């Protein structure tokens, strides 16, 4: 039992936990609270005995566009300072929702509909596994545009996910990492090749394949696994999440990226 | 330039910027905004290019008595649904400072010296075992981390300052079983560089005493090898503390959430 | 010297020490003490200052169908009370054999090469991606790690070695779901060095073949600068891969005791 | 539920899991499958819910003498080769005990009631806290002196809880650790200062005081932080038990061990 | 300021400081000095707040041929160990540092193959354009008797894959253009002739002034500076590995007479 | 075989590898060469299969005051930076690692103070005997304009605790024998006269003769082995990192105004 999130939904089918973002006219642009509340909603399926699978679903065209700007300047009018302001505003929730994907037990599986951009877009890269509905998905992190550095532990993430070398040219020059980059790089498990104008029906059949994959494993075997194969990174996402969210500050304090979110 | 804060001054006399708790008849307890104003000192002291130490000086007969437990309650009553859900509510109170703080302490870059006037309990204690060198006023000293007794667990790095200072069984010890560690403890681990041996009852005198030996031991040195000695020497233990401090917030947030601390805090 | 084992061979050409597993009728399935056998050449081939190339091959259509199923089938009848418990009787029947080999493979100094003449599966499969090199028959190879279905976990350094080859999305997708890495994976993640394409039926044939072009390969080498660059590469990882042997060994315990892969091994 | 070991007994006092080593005539000297049973026993405590506390606690004048040699003589007339006998009578044994004393979630106390020696003696460096009966107790790694290696994580428990150069001093001389240099280290939590005569009298009086100690504490509270605690040597210590039984396989396969073992 | 180089020039254009070797009727061999000289650049570059890329160039068919052989053979002490501290430990140490600790985002324009220390400093920089599918980097270790370098232990299984990387060094065989492609390894391919380095250079500069408008530079440091945390440790200790154990080839000799041939 | 050297000298009893410093006139202060002939008598020891222990012992007062300071003013090159580099860090990176490395059980026999690189030897060093309770070790990078060498960066919060470490590092203080006694440093203090270091070096071989007699001692090498790999990392990682981070201290010229007076 959790409070209803409009833009969020979540249920349980057999084994497996599934998360919704149900937002689609707002590219399902996420604010604070959302971030904190797909946390809850891990730690939740993480806490459910019965479940060994934690499905990570959107809506419409985009997967989500990210941290919701309007949200942000709504977090500019109560603090001491504006270091107190952003310490809980922003590094507060990143922090804690970086962790709640980081630790988790589950076996999370991201069923990419569409783009992601920045915070929304490291939580992908944090998924065990990836589908995505066709070859238009694109990830972008755009920390260099908008002033601001390395979020949701993709310091860690994208150099291991992607490559070194790639990465930089991607975070450095704000290009995204297109769906050619995350085939190549066996980021993507299963292109579905459906048209983007139907999440729905992709968000189904991966479903339906996960249901027909699971039968005649022994499901407690894959989360002893997956607990071994956590242990390989473990370290380094926590000291990672720890330096991504203070060293963030100063950005948000300088101003950069207020001035940025707002064209 | 910073705000005021009537809990906690600073000044700056050579290298030295001297960071005062100011508040003895609270015991110098502390809450989330006065947590966070030191770390934001601290990252004033690490900014200035005349700065090589910051020395942390507190007032009265504790160092500080830790969190302040009226603030918690504070922070318990809600006016009205402030937060959409408890977890909100402690990722901001708890979490939010919590890690910003620590991380203030593990990151500085200037030696940072505490003078240790009495007691520290709770995250300031834990704050005592971040600095580089400690000095006590007199053996009636102690630090205690009572998170056992809270319903809370390890905060402020402790996770691995203490053992790093105490021991590993030392520690478990006293975490396990709530018990202080005591001055002859500090002692026989060499966690305490000089004793005073001044009365209680003058902290003023301890950190006048502390100060005037400081300018006479700087004397002569090169004070950018102190910096590059403590840059090299940060890099032993920097990453397990970054870990500890990310693991050790979220991990007390169940803590929080399911309500025992607040029970234990109000008795 | 060492004793003979019917199923594996063993002989010396210049700098290579070429282990043959040759019991292609059973698809080279390994029984324990097959697998603690290999160990013993390895660390006989470790031994050999003649030796800089340690070199495995197989025979028939497979490298090996893995760990032996009537030879665990005999390690559950007891005969009667041979072991004092269930425990007992899974460390010295798989926690042993399996820590023994997975060591032998991770610490060796000689350049480790298979010859990947077929499929290889769960154990024998770990001690592939254990391999320095890999160099393919053709593109019908794959390797497979069928823990989820048999009711077990990650074995033979797999926990390292697969998300270090094949990246880690990649290996959750196969190990999650008992899906192979097929030849398509390996090539893309350079897991192989060189495809052969040669018929399944003469592995013997490309076992000559990868010697053949070893021995041309050399000419003009300093073999010592062999060795002297994979101690510094080994250490990349040596860390890693001796913390998941110890974790997998153990950890698998509870699998065996509980019973479900006895049952599994047995449909 | 559990086998009956004449060797060791258990039982639950509350929060408290205790196991007693009741075998004082060989002054608790343990065969393997003894090792095995004290794996297995802390095993049972680590599942047990209401289990906070797992106390160690023995009889007589000695903790352990350490392996049994009669046991160790018996491993000597079925196996294919040398190294198969190790690797089954040694090498498992060593790797399963030491791996579940490093995992433990449970607090561990050892009730230290004279001297401990050899492994058994890498198990108590294991243990979280360490209460000694009197300052005749010590603790000796003699394997200079029988042709072995480090065993049961002491690689890292001596220069952890007694200083790299302490332990060199001991190790490559065969010389103990004894009473002050534990005190020193703070290694030993309380001194009880008891006769030698009454180990029973001393084991109860810790879990007088350990009652007493409990009151009032959150005890998952001492599991949460233990759990923290064990983190920052966890991959030290798997990492040595690893290496720690197959670099020791050489020593018992060229014989040394087993000449010495028969004076 | 610094010294003057003839082999090896630098300039500053708004945000890029830019080195150029410039030796290639030679193929850029360098001279343990001119290793050292590189470093020093680096670390002038890494102080300049001005510069946010540090961009390496080189000139001719080359990138760079590695290690001059000339000055090997040219290469006072006590001893054969304490000659080739001085010569090669020294040098390494100093030169791979600079390279591992820069906090500048450094990018390699590579105009034709790289081989031996010059190509374990390409494997350390941040990004790599290629000039065309003719680039190669090799790393002869096995063929002069000597191991690895440069800190080529860590960037090679790091950028290539381990398994690749024994392929190569075991066997002295190139990181050929194709296989730097499927490892990103190369971020883009220019696709020019390799008889105009001075063009692909040109142009590589303008593609970089378009991409760097817009973007908060400060960000670009910020980010590498948590991104170079992944793997600072393993290449500090690398280093120190890598010089300390070449020095038994060197002082045994082989790689003298292999240098000859 | 190895060329002679005036200042040390060394001889093989048993499996004891005896290494003897025999400057006392100077207080074995130690030039750059003789820190490289240390290295690579190390490097000898650990070939040879008869030495299990390799013991360093040395003469006088004083078990050595570092670096002799005549020697660096004597300290051609294209730069600072590449007068530095062959030096300093070079000898500095080569006589560090080779105690690191060492295999043999390594046992300093400490006849008076030791001060700087050679005090950062002796925090390398195994075990620990001391003449008397005068010996002290002392760190004077603060004085000097200088920054941790030798190992220091890790062996002295390993050995002394973090809290001891910055007392006496940022404040120039020494480690003094209670200090020393107190974390277990020191393992036998023998409690003779400062005035016979050879009665105090020959007591300890005499000792150690009795402690090995009945060892199997390929243990005491296995178990070291296994001992070394807990820090090795961070000792090579802390090795290139001092080396290269003293350079601009040296560069900059404070050390050698200090160095003078
Ligand atoms: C592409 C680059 O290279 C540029 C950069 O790196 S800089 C930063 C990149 N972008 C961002 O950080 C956030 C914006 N994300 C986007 O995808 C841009 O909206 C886009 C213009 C590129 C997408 O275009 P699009 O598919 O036509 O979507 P668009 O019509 O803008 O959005 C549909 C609705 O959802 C809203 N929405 C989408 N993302 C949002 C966000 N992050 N915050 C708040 N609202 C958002 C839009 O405002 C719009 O609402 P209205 O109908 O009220 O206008
Ligand atoms: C056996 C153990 O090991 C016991 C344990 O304590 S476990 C619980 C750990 N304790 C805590 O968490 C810290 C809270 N403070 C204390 O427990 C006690 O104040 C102390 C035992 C540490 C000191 O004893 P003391 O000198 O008698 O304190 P006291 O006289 O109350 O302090 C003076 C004033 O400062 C206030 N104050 C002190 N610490 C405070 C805090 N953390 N928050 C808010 N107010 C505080 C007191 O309430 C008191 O104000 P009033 O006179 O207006 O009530
Ligand atoms: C969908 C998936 O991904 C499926 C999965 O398989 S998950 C379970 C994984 N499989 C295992 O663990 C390995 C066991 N072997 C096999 O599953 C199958 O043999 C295989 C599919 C891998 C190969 O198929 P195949 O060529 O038809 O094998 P098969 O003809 O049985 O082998 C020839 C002989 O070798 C024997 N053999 C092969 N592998 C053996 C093993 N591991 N243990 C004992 N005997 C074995 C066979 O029993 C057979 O002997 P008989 O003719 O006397 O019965
Ligand atoms: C002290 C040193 O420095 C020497 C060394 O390092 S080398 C190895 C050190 N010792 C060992 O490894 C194992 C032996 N441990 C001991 O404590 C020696 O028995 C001791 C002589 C030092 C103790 O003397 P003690 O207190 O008089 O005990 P002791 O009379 O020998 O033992 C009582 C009984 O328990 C038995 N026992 C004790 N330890 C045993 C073991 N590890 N295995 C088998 N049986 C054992 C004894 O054989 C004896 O049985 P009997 O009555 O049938 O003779
Ligand atoms: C069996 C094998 O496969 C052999 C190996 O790979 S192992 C050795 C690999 N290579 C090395 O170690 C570096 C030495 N350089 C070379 O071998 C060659 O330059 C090369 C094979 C890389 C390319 O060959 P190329 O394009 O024909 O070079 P070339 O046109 O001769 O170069 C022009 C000039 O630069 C010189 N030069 C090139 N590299 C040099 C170096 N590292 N040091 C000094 N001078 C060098 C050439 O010697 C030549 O000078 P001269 O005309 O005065 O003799
Ligand atoms: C404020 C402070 O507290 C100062 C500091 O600690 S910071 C500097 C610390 N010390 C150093 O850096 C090393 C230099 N050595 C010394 O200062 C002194 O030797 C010492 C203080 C360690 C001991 O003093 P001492 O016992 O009186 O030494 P002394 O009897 O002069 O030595 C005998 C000879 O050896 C020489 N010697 C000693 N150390 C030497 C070195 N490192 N290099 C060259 N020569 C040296 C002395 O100069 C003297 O030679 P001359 O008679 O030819 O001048």
């Amino acid at each position: 039992e959790i409070r209803q999130n409009e833009k969020i939904s979540y249920r349980i089918e057999g084994p497996f936990f599934i998360i919704h973002l149900i937002n689609p006219d707002n590219l399902n642009a996420l604010e604070g609270e959302d971030y904190i509340y797909l946390g809850e909603l891990l730690e939740l399926a993480d806490r459910n005995r019965d479940v060994y699978f934690t499905i990570i679903q959107s809506s419409g065209r985009f997967f989500s566009s990210g941290a919701d700007f309007k949200g942000i300047a709504k977090a500019q009018g109560k603090y001491p300072s504006e270091t107190s302001k952003w310490v809980s505003n922003f590094v507060a929730r990143n922090v804690y929702v970086t962790d709640a994907f980081i630790k988790h037990s589950k076996v999370l599986i991201c069923c990419l509909n569409g783009p992601a951009i920045g915070l929304s877009a490291a939580l992908v890269a944090l998924c065990d596994i990836v589908y995505s509905i066709n070859d238009k998905v694109y990830l972008l992190y755009p920390f260099a545009n908008l002033g601001l550095i390395t979020e949701g532990g993709t310091t860690v993430s994208l150099p291991l996910k992607f490559g070194t070398n790639t990465t930089y040219e991607c975070l450095m020059f704000n290009k995204p990492f297109k769906y050619d980059i995350m085939c190549e790089n066996g980021f993507i498990s299963k292109n579905f090749n459906m048209p983007s104008s139907n999440a729905e029906a992709f968000n189904a059949k991966v479903l339906e394949e996960l249901r027909e994959k699971v039968k005649g494993l022994y499901l407690p075997s894959c989360l002893g696994m997956k607990k071994l194969l956590k242990s390989n990174h473990i370290d380094a996402f926590n000291k990672a999440n720890s330096v991504e969210v203070n060293e963030s500050l100063k950005y948000w304090v300088d101003g950069e990226p207020l001035k940025r979110f707002r064209q």
